[PDB]
């Protein structure tokens, strides 16, 4: 199908409070739309619509009232940063423009990105595009529960542990593994860090352990983010069976879904702003405290 894209440039990490004002935007009219954070010209959120309503006058009517209401205020330094965009847009296998980085609070129109020769189809691209859509309407309300006062972390911490235990091979004591193996690579190496997160985990041992358990026994947000997993599932195995969509036991059909609804599941955790960091120590919390609470070792 045929997409415009907004970009409302945003410097300030917290987008919460933008992406609410956004919300009648996406769900007022028909078609598919869907919201991410990227940092192509520096942070922004993208706007991404499959219809022709809202239209260009409509956003600007919705954001730009906000804009002039709440600004962000945070001060980025294009010079330091346009280096690691460099390099961050050739691992990304991103080509387009990386340069000027938009003023802070504006609003602009920009050019669709085509993820095909990443995923590996149109078909997986618009399996990717279907789950943004749900799964932004899904994120509103999650970013609703953050702004009242609720983790953000520990609702992101509830829909990974969801996710392995409802689509994992063997649940959670089987896709615990992908966890630790996560937090492992982004470590790198380091010693000191890792031991810092091992301190953390220690600090909060049990009451990680409870959560583990409570989602995994069930929780309605666990189990409302399994259920939106659930329709992608069924057409994740036929397009990882087809070839038409690239995958990463490596040859298990379920390891390779997995690994699928996973990654869906760490999208999720960065429209909901968790950043690398934090995703990846959620993931070293999530393996300890799987490996204490059943008596596992990431062994297997």
């Amino acid at each position: 199908m045929t997409w415009r894209r907004f970009d409302v440039a945003y410097h300030d990490p917290d987008l919460d409070r933008l992406i609410l004002a956004a919300r009648p935007l996406l769900s007022e009219s028909p078609g598919r739309s869907w919201f991410q954070r990227h940092w192509v010209r520096g942070p922004h959120l993208e706007l991404w619509f499959d219809h022709p309503e809202p239209s260009w006058e409509r956003v600007r009517e919705v954001l730009g009232t906000h804009l002039r209401a709440h600004p962000s205020r945070t001060r980025i330094d294009p010079d330091r940063l346009l280096p690691q965009h460099r390099r961050l847009a050739l691992a990304e296998q991103i080509d387009e423009p990386l340069l000027p980085f938009y003023d802070d609070n504006t609003l602009h129109r920009a050019v669709p990105r085509s993820r095909v020769h990443v995923l590996g189809s149109a078909a997986a691209e618009d399996l990717f595009h279907d789950f943004h859509a749900a799964a932004s309407t899904a994120a509103f309300d999650q970013l609703d529960a953050v702004v009242a006062g609720e983790s953000r972390l520990g609702l992101a911490f509830e829909l990974m542990i969801a996710a392995a235990h409802a689509h994992a091979e063997g649940g959670i004591t089987g896709g615990f593994v992908s966890f630790r193996s996560h937090a492992e690579a982004f470590l790198a190496g380091a010693a000191g860090l890792r031991e810092r997160w091992e301190a953390e985990y220690r600090t909060r041992a049990e009451a990680l352990r409870a959560q583990v358990a409570a989602v995994v026994t069930g929780t309605p947000r666990g189990r409302a983010w399994t259920g939106l997993l659930d329709g992608f599932a069924g057409r994740g195995d036929e397009l990882i069976a087809s070839g038409a969509l690239t995958v990463e036991v490596l040859r298990s059909p379920s390891f390779r879904r997995y690994r699928l609804l996973l990654n869906l599941t760490y999208l999720q955790m960065s429209r909901l702003g968790v950043t690398a960091v934090q995703r990846s120590l959620l993931c070293h919390f999530a393996a300890s405290a799987v490996e204490e609470e059943y008596g596992v070792s990431a062994e297997i």
